Formats: structure tokens, C-alpha cells, sequence
């Protein structure tokens, strides 16, 4: 599916995201700041958020890409209020993602976890 769709992210749309932590030699007593909202797109093998939709070409403003090309997707517990909401480890850093209609969900899970995988398609013809 190339030379089609048009953009250069595979999908796009709202999500609250939910870090789990972003240090490692700090000892902190809960996590830094509860579910975020903020637009997050999907480009090649990194997530690039964004806290508004002003404008996508442009890279992250304050929060960090992060690289999926060895991420970890599972369905999130089913004890957080939240429904519908999926977790992802990186190799890098963990955390979550909400959707609005199971549907929804379903179709990042799988077009994330189809960028992490080995992209080893049959690209021959």
C-alpha cells in the first residue's frame, strides 16, 4: 500500500497517551502526570504526538518521538475504567493509548504492531 494513501503516516488520529516513566535513574513516588490527550500519528516506525492538530508535517513540539520498530501491543487490563484502550511497551519507553470505538482501537493495534513486526511482506513481482 504505497504511492496511494495519501499523507506519510500510516494512521492518525486522537489518543490519550500515558507514560508509564521516561527516567530511569530517579526515584520517584508516582507517576509525573496522569492520561494525556494528545493527537498522536503514526510515521514509518516512530510516534510522533502532538497536543493540537494545528499542523502534522512539523515534528513533535515538547514530547519526544518514540521508535515502535520493537514495540510490544497488548490489550491493556480490563480494570481501567477506560475501554477500548491498548498497551504498548517500546524498547525505549512504555506507554498506553485509548480509542473511542472498539473498531477503532483494533485498527492501530494492528497497523502499529504490522510496523514493529518484521516487514519481511512479499515485495517481489
Amino acid at each position: 500500500g504505497s504511492s496511494g494513501s495519501s499523507g506519510d503516516a500510516a494512521k492518525e488520529g486522537w489518543l490519550h497517551f500515558r507514560p508509564l516513566v521516561t527516567d530511569k535513574g530517579k526515584r520517584v513516588g508516582g507517576s509525573i502526570r496522569p492520561w494525556k490527550q494528545m493527537y498522536v500519528v503514526l510515521r514509518g516506525h516512530s510516534l510522533y504526538l502532538y497536543k493540537d492538530k494545528r499542523e502534522q508535517t512539523t515534528p513533535s513540539e515538547e514530547e519526544q518521538p518514540i521508535s515502535v520498530n520493537a514495540c510490544l501491543i497488548d490489550i491493556s487490563y480490563s480494570e481501567t475504567k477506560r475501554k477500548n484502550v491498548f498497551r504498548l511497551t517500546t524498547s525505549d519507553c512504555e506507554c498506553l493509548f485509548q480509542a473511542e470505538d472498539r473498531d477503532d482501537m483494533l485498527a492501530w493495534i494492528k497497523t502499529i504492531q504490522e510496523s514493529s513486526n518484521l516487514n519481511s511482506g512479499p515485495s517481489s513481482g
